[PDB]
């Protein structure tokens, strides 16, 4: 029962939402553990929200300095999908404070990197067993993908980074056999650097959507065949801009290169399904901050450089904070024809940007699918009122 | 293993109390989160409440504004019969604000109504996939039954409403098949107008008892045949009005045109079980207020204008609050021959009928479940003292 | 597999505690349920603990006035024997304010007994679906064991009681097959008054010790045959008491009439094991309060009226507050020749008793099972600083 | 599906955390419950902590005074891997205040020593059922490992000590079968004294590292044939000393005799896992205080009296807290050719250590697995901070 990417994606004309976790309106009161780097991963017996949690809750004195990014009390938590993430209802899989995780079909496949920043090393697990640890190659923290991992005929595919997050890096296409390294690839193509890939499987390929966080404020993609297992990269090809911060979309873009201007912030992790006319691109609505998200149909966006924006779907509204966002696909629903384009948005509430209301930072989570017919409207913030909690 | 409704209701004296979770009484401290139009439905495995969560506890300082039915940090949750609910105990099934559920013997269909008021879109679950969405038709306020839809044969049948509140509206009558539209019918018969349809099954057939919130203080009825998939509707005739707010009971009754008078209110969902003799309808005491709920037998009322109250049992005393209330059976008792009629009564506290002690409006429940044979007394009400949380 | 009463009880030399919920010294802050009238009672996949809960927690203003034994509000929970009761782990078994529950090998029969004093009516399971209602006879708080009930060979015996509590009132015997009644049998013997039945099997039999409330300080017995379905009473035959309150003990007991001159409360829930000289019975140290409890090795205390006491063993010191208590064994054992004996004893905190220092009363659980072997020592009672919670 | 130990350990160059549930520091607000002598043990399907509870939480009046080691409100609870302890996530097993556990392949035999410190008795369970007890043989605080015992060919080895902590006492190695026993020997070989042995099984057999309380600052070592079931002991041949308190490394160590000079502590659990050149001794950094946490890798420390370290790995640093350490391995991994060594060290938070800001004593834990290849750095401490909870 090893999954084979035997389908196409669905066509897609709207988004609805499947699950809206409600944490921090929740965590004004009840113990909802503080989160960053949220996702969601499927497997045959359902779906999940996976995150990484901060070792405390919110209504909680340690979620003072939560702001940081990497502590010896992080790890990742799975608990169901839709519901906000409490200690009864979670599952605490591996220690450290960068992740990804998939399932084969018949077991999970979960990466925690932890340790010092010059030193760190990821502990890969099958099954919830330990079965390899990666040292660290270049010595400048260790990381992958903050989003779930594809899996093809027993193989799954991860991407990994190591070394500086302004400058050149070293980034490899780890392909992994219940959790044993099989097969590495160094980064190949034009994509000039790689960080938080979001992928999704095809027709026993796998796309991901990456994060430029060096040059450019247009997105690299990386393209994986998954039975010959490799890949190559470059940029998305059209001139409207899907990283933050960006400067303003561009006439023609460039499929090969990065496109400059960023004003401020390198980049945050983001997602797109490329299909022809059915590609479809997330992005912040400010170009500046992490607030706001919205889809935006655009034809071609992977292979034509003048390729435009034809339809556009506001998830969060422009005066309310979104995050990080990534791609995930149930690959077990037998009943439908086609793999269903699903997405998540973070909804990063609290610190550096709410820092005079909370001490602390952590996310709540909406989690969209596609659908083929046109749809209704509505924006999904996350909820709370910042000032409760002060 | 397809459910097929292939027995009589079994006859009903009187009525016991199977379920009652007092989840405003514990709401006073533990993390009960903030409900409204709950139901209950069940499938081979058990019996579970279902609700309409508001993203928020009670003793959370979120819970100040519930009163609204409409936001974009409402879902559906299901918990198990009797217990009250919490996030560790709670199944976040879908984003919305309307309704339904139910299992088909094989796999449980589900349906949140979500997005903005003119341009809402049903989502569809079969066994917790997302298979199909329903745009809205009307513009109006995309909405459902808040109670259990009723399967036969695969097929799942499930009446919904768009359009206005106060007037001329536009209801479908809806057939599933594992979440798929295989038939749609625009409403048939004299029923003028259509809210909040409390259904149950009996050999081949499900009858439904709704809400007129237009002119009719008379419950709207439809009939519906589940081998041809066709449905008609009228009124109740008797003269017994069930629903709020209502005028004094009439003599005689009209099983085809609404009875006026209605003084304030213009309706609240409510249930019957048609069966001859053993015909049963309930009813809030005040015929102004959700306050109080009985149970009354009145043999034929679905069939004679003439029809009158042969016998009463109080379930909930007139000095405390009610609210919704709706049926639901359990169809996989293999080991009884008919099918016994149950309901709950949706217990709700706060606003707006006690705005002056809180915030918040949220609701408990009572359920029950008909006895062939004479049973005992007793008054089922919410058993909170508001004073408390003021 | 239909539980057989094949075996013959263990010998007993000493008790060992096998669980203890603590529930008092959590409840000082987590959020514990207020219970009374607790029990434990095993089926093929575990032991859980069983008890009537309050409709609210410790810490939760609702807990003001739980001395109260009958309300709206009260139900059946079992929680895995070992932990104490919260709603997470809690299962909200049937609403009423007594109870019964048995495991027949197959399916779970449980019995809530709701409704106001005068027009009770006891609610029957069966695999957790409502089966058969039985309505009051005596028209005074119909009433049954407040533990476990027995089967054999598809038959649970049931001890019911309906009428007054301090003069004659109406016991009768009940005996279900899957939930339903199959046969009644009004109290016969010498046993003058019948409340709160500890019950047990072995060899197709079934061994009751339960309360007189009316005149007796020695516990009536009654005897039932499981196969032919027929049962007898009398009293414990030994002068050695064991109710609460009681006079001293007297060199020769009666076997067939009660021993009157009980100063004050006119009973408790005790149990006892009748096995020749393996006959071990339970009891308050303190001969006037619900304090202490002892288990005493008395030879022959159902036969013979000069019995004497030949082994103690304090398992609650005098210092501490007990209460009810009952038998139950693992009838699943199925790697042990014989059933081993084991009881709990109910630990009340609170009111009447600790009325200066708390508004409520709850009680937590310890569990003993016995041991062939001479074993150690130790006392078990509650724990809680009941200056705590003022 | 009895376990056989038919696989040799690993080989380990540096160990990785695979768990730490950051017990504190949710423990400032969640309700984490008081614990110490913390434990993993593993099964066929998953690992779980154990550790002995003190019957409240930390947030609670009763954490006061739970620096006391023997009440009657401590017992057994497991919670899974990974997970803080709370009530809804702990399986409460037994009660008593000393215990081991382990899974035979089939079932799992778990033991609460309880009662009295002059008459305790062992309670033993298989598969969650009582099987037998074990009186005190020396009248003196019965004990055992504080760590989970090992399993063979369905025979479980457990070694538990009787008798004065500070003189000679009497230990025995006693085999079980479905938690009865079978075979038990008196201590035998050079070992002076045994106290909280850390068990591990290989090919056949079992190695104990312990804890020496009397005179040893070298800490014995039992060696095990599971096959004959007999038993030798000796102490470490490395003058590398792993006790605490303990004086300085001498450069000859002693097979057979204990190494005195102990400035205060007489002892604290710890582990070793021998294996010639593949050998690993863990031991706080302080060879006064429980405070740090390091891995030291001494070649032949099991056979050399001049062996020495070369390796090491700190995992806590010294201006943090640690305590008891123990060993455990995944035996049911069957996609490993080997065993891989495990291990986990108690972070004790609170008394006496922390009496000036802090009434209570309770710990964390942290979980570590071997790695065949270099792996990075990073200290794992508790991380909470004391001073919230003043
Ligand atoms: C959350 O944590 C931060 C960081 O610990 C807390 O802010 C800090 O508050 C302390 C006072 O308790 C400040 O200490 C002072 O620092 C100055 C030098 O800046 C020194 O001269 C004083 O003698 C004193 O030690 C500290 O500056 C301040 N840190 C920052 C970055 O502002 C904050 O209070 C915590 N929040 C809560 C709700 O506890
Ligand atoms: C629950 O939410 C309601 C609504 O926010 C709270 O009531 C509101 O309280 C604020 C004061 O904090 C009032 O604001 C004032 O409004 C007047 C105009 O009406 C303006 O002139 C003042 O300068 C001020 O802004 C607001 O009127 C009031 N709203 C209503 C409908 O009464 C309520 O306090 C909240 N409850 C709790 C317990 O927090
Ligand atoms: C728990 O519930 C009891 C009962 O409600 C509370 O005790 C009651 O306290 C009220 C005051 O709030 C007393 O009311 C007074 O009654 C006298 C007549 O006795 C009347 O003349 C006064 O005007 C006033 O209404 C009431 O007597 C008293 N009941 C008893 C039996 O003492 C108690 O305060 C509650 N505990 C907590 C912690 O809230
Ligand atoms: C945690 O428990 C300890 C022990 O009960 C508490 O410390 C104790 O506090 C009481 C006062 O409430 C002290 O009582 C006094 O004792 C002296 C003799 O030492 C006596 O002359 C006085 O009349 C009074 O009874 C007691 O000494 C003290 N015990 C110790 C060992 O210091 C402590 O307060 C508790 N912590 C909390 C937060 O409640
Ligand atoms: C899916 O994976 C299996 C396992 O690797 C592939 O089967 C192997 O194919 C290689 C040639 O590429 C053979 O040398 C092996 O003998 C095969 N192994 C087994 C167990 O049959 C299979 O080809 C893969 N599928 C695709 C489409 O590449
Ligand atoms: C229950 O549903 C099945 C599936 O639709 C029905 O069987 C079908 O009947 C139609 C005629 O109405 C045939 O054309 C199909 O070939 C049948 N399908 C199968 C798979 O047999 C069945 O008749 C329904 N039962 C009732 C009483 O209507
Ligand atoms: C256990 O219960 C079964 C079911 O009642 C008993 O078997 C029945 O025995 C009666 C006579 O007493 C027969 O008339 C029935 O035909 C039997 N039923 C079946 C299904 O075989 C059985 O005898 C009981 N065991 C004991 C020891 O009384
Ligand atoms: C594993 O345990 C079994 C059960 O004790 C051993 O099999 C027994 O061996 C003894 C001799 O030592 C025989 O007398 C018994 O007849 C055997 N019992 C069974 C059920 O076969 C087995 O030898 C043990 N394995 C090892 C390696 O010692
Ligand atoms: C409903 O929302 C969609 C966005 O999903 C939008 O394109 C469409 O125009 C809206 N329909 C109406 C009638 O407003
Ligand atoms: C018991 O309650 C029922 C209602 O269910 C009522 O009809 C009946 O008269 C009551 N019986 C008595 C004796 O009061
Ligand atoms: C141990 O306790 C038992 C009670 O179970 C008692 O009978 C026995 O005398 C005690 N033993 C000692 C040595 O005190
Ligand atoms: C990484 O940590 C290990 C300890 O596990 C240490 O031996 C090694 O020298 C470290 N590597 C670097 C490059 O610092
Ligand atoms: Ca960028
Ligand atoms: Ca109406
Ligand atoms: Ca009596
Ligand atoms: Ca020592």
């Amino acid at each position: 029962n090893y999954l084979m990417l035997n389908k196409s994606l669905c066509k897609v004309e709207g988004w609805v939402v499947v699950a809206k976790d409600n944490a921090i309106r929740f965590g004004e009161s009840e113990q909802i553990i503080v989160t960053r780097e949220p996702y969601v991963s499927c497997d045959p017996l359902g779906c999940k929200m996976y995150a990484l949690h901060q070792g405390t809750t919110i209504r909680n004195k340690h979620s003072n300095g939560t702001i940081h990014d990497r502590t010896a009390f992080r790890g990742l938590i799975s608990t169901p999908l839709g519901s906000p993430p409490i200690v009864s209802n979670s599952d605490f899989l591996c220690v450290g404070w960068s992740s990804t995780s998939c399932h084969d079909g018949i077991g999970r496949m979960t990466i925690c990197v932890q340790g010092n920043n010059d030193n760190a090393t990821a502990t890969v697990y099958y099954d919830r067993r330990l079965t390899t640890t990666i040292k660290t190659w270049a010595g400048n923290i260790l990381r992958t993908q903050e989003s779930e991992c594809v899996c093809h005929n027993g193989t799954c595919v991860v991407i990994m980074t190591d070394g500086s997050a302004s400058s050149q890096a070293y980034t490899k296409v780890l392909y992994f056999h219940k959790g044993l390294v099989i097969k590495e690839e160094a980064l190949k193509g034009s994509a000039r650097h790689i960080e938080e890939c979001s992928c999704y499987g095809h027709n026993s390929k796998v796309t991901c959507v990456c994060r430029d966080n060096w040059q450019g404020a247009n997105r690299p993609v990386i393209e994986i065949d998954m039975n010959a297992m490799e890949h190559t990269s470059q940029y998305l090809c059209t001139g409207v801009l899907t990283d933050t911060s960006r400067p303003s979309d561009k006439s023609i873009g460039d499929c090969n290169n990065p496109i400059t201007g960023s004003p401020g912030a390198p980049g945050v992790k983001g997602f797109g399904f490329l299909d022809s006319g059915n590609t479809w691109l997330g992005r912040t609505i400010s170009p500046r901050s992490r607030s706001g998200f919205e889809m935006l149909k655009i034809p071609n966006a992977g292979t034509d450089p003048n390729s435009r924006i034809t339809e556009r779907q506001e998830i969060v509204d422009n005066n309310n904070w979104s995050g990080y966002s990534g791609s995930f696909i149930d690959y077990w629903d037998e009943s439908s024809e086609c793999y269903n384009p699903c997405f998540y948005v973070e909804l990063i509430r609290g610190r550096p940007e709410e820092a005079k209301y909370v001490w602390w930072t952590s996310n709540s989570l909406v989690a969209l699918c596609g659908s083929p017919v046109p749809v209704g409207s509505g924006s999904f913030p996350d909820g709370a009122q910042i000032q409760y909690f002060s």
